This record gives structure tokens, sequence and C-alpha cells, in this order.
């Protein structure tokens, strides 16, 4: 039933599933801890995004582990648009490049100048951390799996349905439109490119809980009981 | 910028590079100890043909030297993978390496790590199986992922080049969507598909980055900056 909102629907239910903006409480430290923080509210926001919890719990953790550093980045970089030449980790947190960290510091902030060149809207945000949400993990998941994956398939274009619908409201070209379309969904890949480097860095500190592991996503969810 | 969509096309597909065989050297039959130098080989005649793939590429050559090398380091394993699996396309559960190179899984497991990468591949040609991805449309993604994969990771004249590789990348966006509507797809179908393409291309930049990993563990003697340079500074003495 999700796959039946109208595209105004699906932003308005976007919109009001946004995660609240968390302050800080050593940099990485406070890095570190603002991280584990706003998981929380991240998968509070995914079970909202339409579709997402007619997938299985073991589905929505894969897809969960596969996107969160993703979605913690655009988050990141959407804060920050307001702020050339620095990160707004946190209200009480704006970073420059002066404080291998500067290399993912460096393609931040250009994420960051881009959106701002194309004055990314909030409404197109919100569709870009949906499709990062279900797009991340559908390639790297049976029967049921192959469902799944039509399902996600089927939401994703819903999305995309949405953007489009959003563009052309703000009085784009058909033109104009797709080609937005396509320099928005390009940046998702620069936005994959820094969250494999981030995730290769968690990885090498061999530490047992530094990647969020399927059982710590697992109870955020809070399964129901039945 | 100034070519129409269907110039484009004939462009790309004027500019492909052939399909490579692997040796057929008798001192060197196909082994699992004889395969990683059978592939690097492969790997490094491809690359030579890709250089001249890339500077038929419209809008690549108005960029500087330095410029297109740094395009083409940071796109040329993205651009060996896409082709790995367009190759690939048609033989569900192998990687068409080569005509005379076709693998499986079970020789994936070879090599630490190596299986992994292989079922990403793998993965990816079942997308384009069921997406019925056409040789037009793949010509235009891999010229995306050229001109896209470095735009982020580059003064007056850095601000022109980033404008022109956007032109050019609207420019393919349109090219897209005009064979889309050539071939009859509703415009709702039309929007659905260009997302569907350029969604898997942030797969293909996660598998180059695995990729990468998995060649820095060979602990081998990766093409620097330098040597990409000395391929594409070509003269004209020819
Ligand atoms: C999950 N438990 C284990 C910790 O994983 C962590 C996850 C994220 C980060 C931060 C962080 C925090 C909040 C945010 O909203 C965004 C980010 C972004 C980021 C990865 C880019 N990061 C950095 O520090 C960083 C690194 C190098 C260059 C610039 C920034 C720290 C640790
Ligand atoms: C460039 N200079 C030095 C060469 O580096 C090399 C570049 C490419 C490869 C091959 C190769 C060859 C041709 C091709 O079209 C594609 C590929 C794909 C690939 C990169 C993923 N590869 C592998 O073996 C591999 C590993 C794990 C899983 C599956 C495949 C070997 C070495």
């Amino acid at each position: 039933l999700a796959l039946s909102l109208t595209a105004d629907q699906m932003v308005s239910a976007l919109l009001d599933a946004e995660p609240p903006i968390l302050y800080s409480e050593s940099m990485m430290g406070l890095l570190t801890n603002l991280a584990d923080r706003e998981l929380v509210h991240m998968i509070n926001w995914a079970k909202r995004v339409p579709g997402f919890v007619d997938l299985t719990l073991h589905d929505q953790v894969h897809l969960l582990e596969s996107a969160w550093l993703e979605i913690l980045m655009i988050g990141l970089v959407w804060r920050s648009m307001e702020h050339p030449g620095k990160l707004l980790f946190a209200p009480n947190l704006l970073l420059d490049r002066n404080q291998g960290m500067v290399e993912i510091f460096d393609m931040l902030l250009a994420t960051s100048s881009r959106f701002r060149m194309m004055n990314l809207q909030g409404e197109e945000f919100v569709c870009l951390k949906s499709i990062i949400l279900l797009n991340s993990g559908v390639y790297t998941f049976t029967l049921k799996s192959l469902e799944e994956k039509d399902h996600i398939h089927r939401v994703l274009d819903k999305i995309t349905d949405t953007l489009i619908h959003l563009m052309a409201k703000a009085g784009l070209t058909l033109q104009q439109q797709h080609q937005r379309l396509a320099q928005l969904l390009l940046i998702l890949s620069h936005i994959r490119h820094m969250s494999n480097k981030g995730m290769e860095h968690l990885y090498s500190m061999k530490s047992k809980n530094v990647v969020p592991s399927y059982d710590l996503l697992l109870e955020m969810l809070d399964a129901h009981r039945l």
C-alpha cells in the first residue's frame, strides 16, 4: 500500500520523517560519538521511508548496513551547504579543512559546493536520501530475496517519479528535469565513493563494534513482539 | 557540444574498442597459477585501447592533458569492469574476460578477496540482463563514467573545465533519453530507466574501490599518474 502514495504524499511522508540535528558532546572521539548517536535517529527515519518496512527485518538490516555511512555523509553535506569551506558536523562543531582525513574532508566540501551550485532543495534532498537507503545494498544481497529486490526497485521507481514531479512543479522544462535528475544521481556515486573509503578505514581498525553490527542495527529497529 | 543525440551515439559506437583475447601462448596454458598473469596482461592491453577510446569521447580532448589524466586515473578500473559486465551479460554465472577466458565463480575462489568481487560483477551482469541493456545505452554509460568519476576530486581554468564536463554530461543525458524516446518508451518509462541505469553506476564505483583494494593486496609493481600521462600525451608525428 506504500506503492499507492501520490508523489505529493511521498514527499510529505519523507519531510515528516526527517531526523533531528544533533549536537556534539580529541576531534575523532567527538566525531565517532556524534555518528554513533545519529545512527539511532537514522533507523527511526528509515522505518518511515514508504516501502521500507514492507521488507523482511533481515533485509531492512542489510540495507542499513550498506547505506548508513552514505546517509550520514549526505546529511553532513546538506547541513554544510550554507557554510562554504566548512563542514557543519553539528551546530556546535564547524570544522574547516585545516582541522587520510583531509582527502575525505575535501571530497565532502566539493559535494556541498556542488549542492550549493545546483540550489538543491529540501524536497529533493530527502528523495535522494531514500534512494541511498534502498539502492546501496540492493546489489549485494532465493525466491523470497528476488521478491524483495523487486519491491525495492518498485519503490525506487516511485521515488524517481516523485523527484520528477517536484522538478516539474518548480517549472523546469522536460529537458531540465531529466538533466537535473541525472546530475543528482551522479552525485550519489561520489557519495558511495566517500563511504567506501570511510568503511575501509573502519574495517581496518579490526575493532569489534566500530562498524555497527547486524545485531546492533536489529536492536535499534525495535522489532514487533509477535 | 554541437552534436545531435544521433551524432553523439554514432561517435561513441565508432569509438568502441575491440574485444581482446587472452594470449594463446602454448608455453603459457591456463591454470590457477597463471591466471592473474593472464588477466593482468589482458587488462594492460585493454588500457591502451581505452586511452585511445577516451580521446574519441566528444568533449574529452577539450580538457587539459592534466585533467584528462586525472579522469582516466579515477575511471579506468570502472571502465574495465563495466566492459567486462557487458561482455558477460549473455553468459549467466560466468565472467567473459575474453572469448577464450570465460571463468566461473569456483575459478574465482583461487585468490583471497576474489570471489567477493566476482559475485558483485555477476550481480551487475544479471541486472544488465534484467534491464535488457542495449548497446547504445552501454556506450553512453561508459562515457558518463569517464567524465563523472573524477570530476569531484579535481583555479579559473579548473572552473571552466568542470563547467565543460557538466555540459558534456548533460548532452549524454539528453542522448540517453533520446535513445529511449526513439524506441518508444513513455516519458515515465524514460525517467524511470534513466534513473535505473545511473544508479548502477554507484554499484560500479563500489566494485572499483573493492577491486583497487584487491589489486593493491597483490603487492606487485596499478597504472601511476605519470604512466597514464605518458600514454595520453601523444605526439602528432603519425
Ligand atoms: C559508527 N561507529 C564508528 C564511527 O563511525 C564513524 C562515522 C562517521 C564519522 C564522521 C562523521 C560523523 C557524523 C556525521 O554526521 C558525518 C561523518 C562523516 C565522516 C566519515 C566522513 N566522519 C569523519 O569523522 C571524517 C573522517 C574524514 C574526513 C571528514 C570527516 C566518524 C566515525
Ligand atoms: C592495469 N595494470 C595492471 C593490471 O591490473 C589488473 C586490472 C584488471 C584485472 C582483471 C580484469 C582484466 C580485464 C578486464 O577487462 C576486467 C578485469 C576485472 C578485474 C579488475 C576486476 N580483474 C580481476 O582479475 C579480478 C579480480 C577479482 C574479481 C574479478 C576479477 C587484473 C589486473
